[PDB]
């Protein structure tokens, strides 16, 4: 019960950044992208149109997840891995992105939509809790050790 | 250049819930609700349709981030705020909202869209980090008393 300019205000005041593409040729060439996407990834628009995504791992490619969405792409299922990408200016951002296959109900052939999560600050939190959970581990083991004497 | 169902797809597909309310009178009465909402808030979207979203601060309308949403909501600006919200289970959360008016093509229109995200893990981590940083202080400390002892 609601109007198309308003699902349209709805998409563009999204946090994470959103994308359609058209599985095309092995890339899955992009049709649509947000401003969020614009915002997080600085490029533009009329730059990502009819491309694959593949250019935010500008060098960091072979990271695993990369083999996982290969999978899933391939078996028209969903996904969400984490993958570090990297902005126009080189900006190195750890990226959560979550794939979703689209069927039509007259046909069973695909659209995939992805979504872009800035997990950065969350990925830099869990990497500083582990390096200290391990300094208080070591710290507690020496002071466990000394008190045995 | 897009079909309309493409952005319901999309909209359906969001990690972060979507709502959409019309400023009736004093509440915000909501229009509608994505499937993100229902899985984050636990309520059911048939339950929340023709109400406001104040019912997910279940007594904690003491939060002051509330304040400047009321601004907010009285001048026609966006805003963001976090506060913590209650499921219907009553299970607390920490949602960042995020508040967008919608104007037509006659300046005054009276829409406004929000957005909620789950930053609670987020917000335990940093509880863990904090508590977890007093306990590496407190063992470093003991550490040395001893070892002064010691030589
Ligand atoms: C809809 C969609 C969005 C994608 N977004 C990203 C992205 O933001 N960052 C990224 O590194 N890969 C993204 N990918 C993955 C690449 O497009 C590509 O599928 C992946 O790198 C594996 O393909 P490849 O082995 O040919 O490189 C996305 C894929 C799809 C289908
Ligand atoms: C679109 C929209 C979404 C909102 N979502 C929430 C929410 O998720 N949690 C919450 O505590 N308040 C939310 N609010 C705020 C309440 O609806 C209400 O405006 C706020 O509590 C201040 O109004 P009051 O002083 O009358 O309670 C939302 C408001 C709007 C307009």
């Amino acid at each position: 019960m609601i109007n198309a300019h308003l699902l349209q205000r709805m998409i563009n005041a999204s946090n994470d950044g959103i994308v359609v593409a058209e599985q095309e040729g092995e890339d899955n060439i992009v049709i649509y992208v947000n401003p969020a996407f614009e915002r997080l990834t600085g490029y533009s628009a009329d730059e990502v149109l009819y491309q694959d995504c593949r250019f935010l791992q500008s060098g960091d490619r072979d990271q695993p997840g990369l083999e996982v969405i290969r999978q899933a792409l391939r078996q028209g299922r969903p996904c969400r891995e984490v993958l570090r990408n990297y902005r126009k200016d080189g900006s190195h951002f750890w990226n959560e992105l979550s794939i979703t296959p689209v069927f039509n109900d007259s046909d069973q052939l695909t659209y995939f939509i992805g979504v872009q999560k800035d997990v950065s600050v969350q990925v830099k939190a869990q990497q500083r809790l582990l390096q200290l959970e391990q300094q208080l581990a070591e710290v507690q083991a020496e002071l466990a050790a000394l008190k045995a004497t």
